[PDB]
Order: C-alpha cells, then structure tokens, then sequence
C-alpha cells in the first residue's frame, strides 16, 4: 500500500454513516420505528449519497432481536428494508444487503466473503447495511453489532475513509462534564477511563470499533444525530466544519 | 472432474427442493401466505433436512413484487423469513440467505460470488433461498425467478444433485391429456412443443432451468406439491419410488 495523504484539511474518499437505533425507535415500543425520524434522516442521507455516489454506505442500528440467533438476521433485514424503501422513495438507489450472506467470522475478525458489496458501490448504488448474526469458522452464530459494521469495510475501501456514528450524545463525556474532543487510537486509554467514570456496553462497543477503524487509517466520529439536521459538512475536511458541531474525533 | 456414477438406482448426494408460490399463497390475496400450508409443508421439508443435513437447500417461490426492482429483494426476503421461522420452530437450523448479496449476472449467467452458501451447508445448516433482483455486470437489476435458483448451485454441488420443483400440476401435460414422464435435456424439443399445445411463462421458465441443470448432470423433476404429503421418497433412488408418484423427470 502506498502513501495516502491524510489530515484534517483533506476531503474523505468514502463515508460510512451509522445511524443509531435510539434515534428512530424506542426500546419500550419494540419493532416500531418513528417514521417521521426515518423520513427526515433519509432526506439528509440522500444528499450525502448524491455527492458520495458509489462512495458511501448507510449502516442502520436497531432491529434488535443454538440457532435462535438466526432470527436476528431477519430482524435487522427489516430495518435495512425500511431505510432502503424510504431512500428509494426520494430517488436514491438504495439496496439493502444482508451482512450474514457476505461476511463470516474467523478468529473473531469479520471477513468479507462476497464480492457483491464492492460491485454495488462501483455501480453507483447505496448499500444499506446493519448489524447481523454472523457464522464463525465453527458454524456458531454470533451477534455482530451495527456499531462494528464499519470494520468490515477496512480492507475494501481505498483512500480516506470517514466513519460517523450518530448517537444520542455529543461524544464521549468526561469529568463538570465535557465532551472529549480527540482520541488517539494508538493509545486511547483515557477515553476508556472516561466511559467507566460516566456510565450507569454500547458506547464501549462504539469506541472499540472506531479505534479499530482509526488504527487502519480511518477518521472516525461519535456525535449527536438529529433527524432534521443538515449533514453536508460530513462531505468536507474536518478543519472546515461549522463551529457549532460537537463530536469526539478518533484518529491515529 | 472425474467419473460420477449416475442412474435411477443411485441415491442423490444433494437435494434442491423448490416450493411453488401457488402452493402456499394466492395471487388475489397479495402478501398473505396460507399458514396451514406453510406449516404442513415445513414438517415434510424438516424430515428431508434431517437426512440431507448440509446436503439440501429449500427454495421458496412467491414473494412477488430504474431501481424499483430493488423492492423485489425485500419481498422475497420476507418469504424466506417465513419459511425459516417456521422451520426453526420445529427444530431445523434454517437460515435465510439473500441471493442478491451472493450472486450477480454476467452475460446472463448467474455467478455465485459469496462463499457463505457453501460454508452454511458445511456447517450442517439449511439455507432457505428464493428468487431475487440480481445486478448484472453493468449495474442493471433483473428479476431472477425462484425457478432458476437451482442453476446457481451447479458449480458448487459435488456428486449427484437432485432438483425437485413442486407445483400445482403433476408434470408437463401433453396430448386425451397425459403427463410426459421423461424429457432428455440433450434434445428436449418435444417438451417445449407440449407446453405450446397445453397453455393459455412460468412452466417454460421451469423447463429452461431444469434442462440447464440436467445438462450439467442433475436429476430434475416437475411434480405436484401437496402440503401434507410425505416426501421421504425424495431421499431414495428414482427406481425405488412408490408407484403412486407422478412427475416429469428431466435428465441427460
């Protein structure tokens, strides 16, 4: 692999945007989605998809569920269908892809085993992905969080990958409370210490996944999602972002 | 490829069983499935899956639907989910797999592009498949009938593949009317002549797919499905089948 120019003044070559289930559903209303939230988020993701044509995936959270874990693949398929239907309704070539048919685990590491994802991107379409039940090398099913799906893109994406995880907080909170603006993935021990101090394991899962991505060059963010908020700044160099934006940025 | 012993006295090494949508749904009641039919068929397929552990796929018909064809992948996912849920309910390790995430078209020929299907079989599970919208090499979506799904298995299955398409007739009818018992895939022109004479293109699609499979060694059947009917004879050599069974058998 050759030298990849990187930095806060560079434009991303690929966007993996993950939308947390908490932003468009409620745990105490299982299976129901907030259609107004989905609709408004979809308009903002559609704009991103126009610019990042063939250079973006949308990952949906939500769709929570010996072999009973198989029902998870069906649950998270439904959530991908809901986003893809909405996005096609507004002119985006959105196509849901079952991660379980494309990816398996080996030694705990997700392995992309289907060429289809790269082809769909090359055709200019928008894959809609989600967490899933994945088989390992012994045939055992494991729940693979939506928050870890960006990891599967690492060997396949060329150039500068930006990963954005939209959640119900502005980033990782630390001791009053304040957001930790930057985390160095090479040695992120202080971010993990902040989580212990400000909790009560979904944020820990996010941190582990985004550290993994950042160690492989990605520019990663945990930030607050809001259905109606404009996301066009996610196409731009980090140094050009509006002043109001708050996030935890994870890089190496 | 070495010499494969074949003939009506040999046991199949693999079963691809396709259940027609007409057998468990109604065109005039779109999206609804007949749960009693699904339940009774599932009990019979579960028995087959016990014997053909890792050596069978179930293909569901039904789930009918620029990029609007994408909705087909969602529709046929639902039908796979319905069968897989039912089969897991009776102890079968049934896992639905989106063919569109595993297979694309090149020069009109389906190409298996994901290793997951073979792995799932090797783990001893039952893949549940269906027709789908598949991308071609130019990024165009095509409707790929459930009736053609056995074609995708041809390069992957070793040994003797038996393909059984369950439909609402006993086979191909010819001129009174009688069932054509045998078709030679090397030169099946009389079967196509029978279809022209006894019609008014789903049976033609079946015939084309099963001729394609038979020319690659498969032993193929068009026969009548019935939810409650015992299917154990499908594990046995054709020469051992009960006398009451009627079918059109397609081989080369």
């Amino acid at each position: 692999s050759g030298l990849v120019p990187r930095g806060s003044h560079m434009t991303p070559d690929f966007l993996a945007i993950k939308v947390g289930g908490s932003l468009f559903s409620r745990k105490d209303e299982p299976g129901s989605l907030d259609d107004d939230a989905v609709t408004r988020f979809a308009r903002n993701f559609a704009r991103l998809a126009e610019t990042y044509r063939g250079r973006m995936v949308l990952i949906s959270g939500g769709g929570a569920f010996a072999f009973s874990l198989a029902g998870l693949t069906e649950a998270t398929f439904e959530v991908k269908k809901r986003w893809a239907e909405k996005l096609r309704g507004i002119g985006v070539d959105a196509f849901p892809l079952q991660l379980a048919a494309m990816c398996t685990l080996r030694n705990g590491i997700p392995q992309l085993r289907s060429e289809v994802l790269r082809d769909v991107l090359d055709h200019g379409a928008l894959p809609v992905l989600a967490g899933d039940a994945l088989f390992d090398e012994h045939g055992k099913l494991w729940a693979f969080s939506s928050d870890r799906v960006p990891e599967v893109l690492l060997p396949m994406v060329e150039g500068r990958l930006r990963v954005v995880t939209l959640t119900d907080v502005d980033g990782i909170v630390t001791d009053g409370d304040t957001i930790l603006p930057e985390v160095d993935a090479r040695s992120p021990e202080q971010a993990y210490a902040a989580l212990w101090g400000s909790s009560e394991g979904a944020m820990h899962t996010k941190l582990d996944a985004l550290v993994t991505c950042a160690r492989r060059g990605a520019e990663c963010f945990i930030m607050r999602g809001d259905p109606g908020s404009d996301l066009e700044f996610l196409t731009a160099p980090f140094s050009s972002w509006p002043a109001h934006v708050r996030s935890t940025r994870i890089t190496t």
